[PDB]
């Protein structure tokens, strides 16, 4: 078939050989390498055959530090004297441009205070904090672990509970693997390294200061002041080294369980202030500078034979904030890779019969930037014509077994194609893909299926599938969650993503990878080529079954009060009863359909294109005008989560602490009516009269 | 032609009959007379041959007088003994619910106070008042004639100005046309008759308690104190009889100029207070209640026999304040007229293409409610699959000439339609309606055509176009502007529409209405039946050359500003020329479509369908989430009038008055900007590639 011409067409070594070509020098958003890479990309693509490859710039605002005001936390004595300050890899000496650690769009400020210790300041750290443990972080500079949510939360929190500053840092019970060795020995993170990125709470807004719009030339800036997301205390990120410096003479409470202490050789006590010590007080010196600069995607197309209005995107960013020869620059190997097998098959005379859109963004790490200035200048033609995106961000963050996270509309397709798929997997030299994902990862709901992630956010399928309802889905290798405990991957973010870190540590013989090029690869076609779209609305009508179970089960707690504010779930589970109904009819009819009749075969797949778009509400979620789905969002504690009826979901979340019962009471029954009325008028979306 | 037998079927007599078994008993909103009426329109269209005719139901606040505590206003002296107090048509003398007359959803409460006169309570009138006059409408009860602009924008410009009750009256001026006899023996308006209407502040909202749902059984419901729209102060209309005895002895300043006397035999000073008189102080007393109140849409549909997921809307209301003999009932005749045309072609064996959806729609008097609703309900499949609506509100406002208001897409189509109607004007015996129309009322923009007029509000068209971007129109015959300078027509809202006013004085042979009914019929025809979706881009490309020089001469007088602030058109006019082009190579490609591919027809259908959704702005307009269209929004100060870039024009207007210069020039770069994007995306959505 042509689907495996394509498939076995791509190379492990065309992979590794893109990967080493693109890892040689820093590639950082806004930067002369990075558009570089874009023309490099885009003279590859004209060669593969792609019908355009063209440059499409914005001028948005970025961060940087600065050059000549260098970025540190100090502690000092009482007399004000500094007593401490804090601070490439081997075949890289000669790379000049390498960024200092920072986190992109920092406040500046020099403030300093005492030091409070708030484990990963996630919601549940701060909310213990002030109910359970007694400490007030207000004025205070507070210092967190990375890991296990979005940073940019974590900023947006102790913003929330009153901090003058954060110190971000790595401890190696989060980003050190046991009975592994630093690099360059072994792929550990080294204690002197910390982990880049930006600090912005956007949900989903795109460039801070044109949110809504693409930023042209022409276009109305907000002021820098009002910019969306920008957080409002100094933010600065350290490796465990100079972290367990400041962390080591914290005093006051003891840690208040084992979930707060970490694995540097200190008591993880929480201060304020320190004990036992010179040790006064801690300052930040944050300076970064934020600038409107320019940005490139490169956008290509193979064009249509049959309809040319319809399109797939397969979209993966470029820019990273050293090397990034994990992230991203393993999954742009792999688009380049697949873009070449497109070409190969029109070299012989092969056309899509919708078309394909290739994209490579800029500005991923700044807050999906590019992605999403794009899709707000294409949204008229995006949102009436886009079957799918596929996304093509890193590869390989493990070498444990495949992880996908999309839409149920892709559920059956994903395992379709997986079974068709050569397992990498050493043991399973003659099996499929989705037989050893099955046996490493199977799903909690379903024993004999592979697990599927809900969509959350943090790359650049989020406004595609959350502002404008555009299926989506993403693949890539990853960890044994059972065995593996360390957050992302040690080296994420730092200098130490190397083309050699992958070569020796993750997939020396590039099978892992192949594998997931030829996933993404396969998704793109059979979404392109085939006459019927290949999406399943009834794995939809179960996905919203056992959304509905879980946020009626998260109520139960409450159930005197549903009682005495007449609140009841019944709409919900009438319009989720409805859309199944409407789901199993749309399947009996669409297995009638007269192939040989266009119009026919039109009218029901744009049903099918549609169906995603219907649960995209224009009026947003509360105060995020641009997560409009439904169904998902990103959690609001946790960017890179998934929540399923988040608007249900956050009217609830910690209801028994909210002033006026009587007012929260009443939001619940909106977002329960909110949800009701968009999932009935999605089954509305499918029926025959 | 298929056309012209549609046409030729439709009968004057028939209409005449309709309208009289419509006429005969009021049918408010809410009201079981309203609720036979719509089943009495479902049967009809059953037996005309429908496919289907259902009653869609909807939940909504409406409001009434109560029974048992009558509203009035009152003239009380220093001892506050009331001094004055405010209070069926020949043949109708047993008819025993009329509603008395009100103003639908104004807040209850007895103030008292001094009056002022405040002419029609135009924004130009209060800031006459204010920044002229010397006066102070705080605390005052207002006094304001009828005409000119919505009554609800009267509202909330006094409760703007500080005012604590307003009384609307019909001035002669305004409702009393020279040398006509009052009715029964002539169509004018008698001095003891009232104006009823609803006096909400919606801007698109449909149903006060539940903006952006539909009002279902199950629907989330804002609390009725947050009910958007409703007015904070009471409002009560009178008629002239009572006016002259409230303003003959008001005191203070002289009328400022002739344009604010009106034809009653007093000085119309202003007050505040009065002179000459036992008459102190005016009181309101009004107490009327809003209710949750069940309404009814008849829905029905001839389904298309190729594209049955591509609709044509024949939408008009039903319900009346009293008879509504003109508003809304001789458009009720015209469209069973229509549907039984319809049904006839079907009897032959006829389908059409397309898919036609008919709407008799409920509460329009109360703000739009049953076709908002509706269109909420709807809008996943009415926003991907509408073609246009056609409206069917009254058919005959006046006697002289038609009156079209419509999107630029529908221009050329209903030039071509009124070509091949008789015209029904004396002297026109063998001529079209175009010549007639060509001769009555030549467009300001060019000479050789009729003019058509934009869209506004003020009937059902307003969720489908302002909110959806679904291309519409509407057709009536109306008065002749430059002798009739009364408002409306002189019986409008009273008790006084009657079916013998429309058979002795507005179109005793039917033939006006006739001429209405074949025209709205034939332009339903043609959108649901033409291989090609008959609109025309070219005429929006030039529509939007016109509305930009428009905004940028109304900035001349702001040029030292625009240069200081920094503030350019440069980017609008740059959109408009490269929509122009797209516009342009548009057309030329569609003349080359192979009809006899249904793929590349679709497509091209899509392109025009789609193109009035890019400029739909989810984000919406300034304070109005449910004006989303960037061209035209109902006027800010007259819900009646259409305006031209609605972002610019609120941003610019009244400028010079704006506390903060610096902010205020930062909002008009802001919607410049947003309507450049806007006309850039939609050029965007019409390119080949
Ligand atoms: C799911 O579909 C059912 C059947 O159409 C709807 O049930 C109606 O519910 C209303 C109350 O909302 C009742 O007044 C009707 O009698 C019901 N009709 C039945 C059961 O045949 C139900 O409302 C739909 N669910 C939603 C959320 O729209
Ligand atoms: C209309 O189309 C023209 C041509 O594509 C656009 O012109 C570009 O304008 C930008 C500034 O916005 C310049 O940087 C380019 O050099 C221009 N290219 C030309 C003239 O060939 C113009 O921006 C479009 N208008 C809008 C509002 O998008
Ligand atoms: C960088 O810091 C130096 C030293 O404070 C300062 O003079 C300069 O303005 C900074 N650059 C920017 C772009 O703010
Ligand atoms: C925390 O400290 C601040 C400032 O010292 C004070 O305003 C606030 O009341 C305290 N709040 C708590 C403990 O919740
Ligand atoms: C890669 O797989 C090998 C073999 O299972 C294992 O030893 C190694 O730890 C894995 N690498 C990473 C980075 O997990
Ligand atoms: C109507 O007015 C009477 C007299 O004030 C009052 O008792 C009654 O409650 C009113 N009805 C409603 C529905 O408010
Ligand atoms: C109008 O009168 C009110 C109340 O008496 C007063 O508060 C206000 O300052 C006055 N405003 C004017 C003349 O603009
Ligand atoms: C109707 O037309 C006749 C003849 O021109 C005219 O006398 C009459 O005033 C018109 N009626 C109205 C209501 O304008
Ligand atoms: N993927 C980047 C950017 C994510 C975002 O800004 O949403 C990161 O996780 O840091
Ligand atoms: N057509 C009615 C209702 C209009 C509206 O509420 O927008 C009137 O003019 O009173
Ligand atoms: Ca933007
Ligand atoms: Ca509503
Ligand atoms: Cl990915
Ligand atoms: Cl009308
Ligand atoms: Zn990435
Ligand atoms: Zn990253
Ligand atoms: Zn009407
Ligand atoms: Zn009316």
């Amino acid at each position: 078939s042509i689907r495996w011409k394509l498939v076995s067409e791509m190379k492990a070594e065309n992979i590794k050989s893109f990967l080493r070509s693109f890892t040689k020098l820093p590639h950082l958003a806004g930067t002369e390498q990075n558009f570089l890479l874009a023309k490099k990309i885009q003279t590859q693509w004209k060669k593969f055959g792609l019908d355009s490859a063209k440059l499409v710039h914005y001028d948005v605002l970025l961060s940087y530090p600065n050059e000549t005001n260098a970025n540190y936390i100090s502690i000092v004595d009482e007399h004000e004297t500094e007593i401490f300050k804090t601070s490439p890899p081997d075949g890289y000496e000669n790379v000049t441009n390498i960024v200092p650690p920072y986190n992109a769009f920092s406040a500046q400020g020099m403030p300093e205070g005492d030091l409070v210790y708030v484990n990963y300041a996630r919601t549940e750290d701060f909310f213990k904090l002030e109910r359970e443990m007694g400490i007030n972080c207000t004025g205070k500079i507070v210092i967190a672990r990375y890991g296990k949510i979005f940073r940019g939360n974590k900023v947006k929190n102790a913003m929330l509970a009153g901090a003058i500053g954060i110190i971000l840092y790595s401890d190696p019970a989060d980003y050190f693997a046991p009975e592994v060795q630093p690099y360059p020995k072994g792929w550990n993170l080294p204690g002197t390294a910390a982990q880049r990125g930006n600090v912005l709470n956007l949900n989903g807004a795109g460039d801070p200061l044109t949110p809504g719009y693409p930023a042209k030339e022409y276009t109305f800036r907000l002021d820098v002041e009002e910019g969306v997301g920008i957080p409002r205390i100094p933010v600065h990120p350290i490796g465990y080294n100079d972290a367990e410096i400041l962390l080591r003479y914290l005093g006051g409470i003891a840690p208040p369980d084992k979930s707060w202490k970490g694995a540097l050789n200190v008591s993880y006590s929480i201060g304020p202030g320190f004990t036992g010590s010179s040790f006064r007080k801690v300052r930040m010196h944050v300076y970064n500078i934020n600038k409107i600069t320019r940005i490139y995607n490169v956008v290509g197309t193979i064009r249509g034979s049959v309809e040319p209005d319809r399109y797939v995107i397969l979209g993966g960013h470029r820019d990273s904030w050293v090397f990034g020869a994990i992230d991203p620059t393993s999954g742009v190997a792999v688009l380049q890779e697949i873009a070449r097998s497109f070409g190969k098959l029109m070299s012989k005379g092969w056309r899509p019969r919708r078309t394909i859109i290739f994209a490579s963004w800029d500005a991923e790490e700044f807050g999906l930037l590019g992605s999403t200035e794009w899709a707000e200048e294409n949204v008229k033609i995006l949102q009436e014509r886009s079957i799918a995106y596929i996304n093509s961000d890193s590869s390989i963050e493990g070498n444990y077994t495949l992880r996908v996270d999309c839409t149920p509309l892709l559920y059956q397709l994903v395992y379709k194609l997986t079974k068709e798929i050569p397992s990498p997997d050493d043991g399973f030299e003659s099996k499929s893909l989705y037989e050893s994902w099955l046996e490493k990862d199977p799903s909690p709901e379903n024993k004999n299926l592979p697990r599927i992630n809900k969509l959350g956010s943090g790359s650049d399928f989020e406004a595609y599938f959350q502002r404008l309802g555009i299926a989506s889905g993403r693949a890539r290798y990853t960890k044994n969650k059972k065995t593996d405990k360390y957050s992302s991957y040690p080296v994420y973010h730092t200098i130490y993503e190397t083309f050699e870190l992958v070569e020796k540590f993750y997939d020396p013989t590039f099978k892992k990878q192949l594998s997931v090029a030829q996933l993404r690869g396969a998704l793109v076609y059979e979404l392109v080529d085939s006459k019927i779209i290949p999406f399943n609305i009834q794995d939809y009508a179960e996905a919203l079954k056992n959304y509905a179970a879980s946020i009626y089960n998260l109520s139960k707690k409450h159930d005197q009060q549903l009682t005495d504010h007449g609140v009841s779930f019944d709409s919900l589970f009438s319009a989720v009863k409805n859309f199944s109904e409407a789901a199993s009819d749309f399947h009996k009819r669409l297995i009638q359909v007269d192939l040989n009749n266009p119009i026919a075969v039109r009218m029901m797949n744009d049903q099918l294109m549609l169906l995603e778009r219907a649960f995209i509400d224009p009026l947003g979620l509360p105060g995020k005008l641009f997560y409009r789905h439904i169904i998902f969002a990103p959690s609001s504690h946790n960017k890179y989560a998934g929540e399923s009826f988040p608007g249900i979901y956050d009217a609830i979340f910690d209801i028994e602490n909210k002033a006026n019962s009587r007012l929260a009471w009443k939001e619940v029954k909106k977002h329960i009516s909110i949800a009701a009325f968009t999932i009935q008028a999605a089954a509305g979306t499918l029926k025959e009269v």
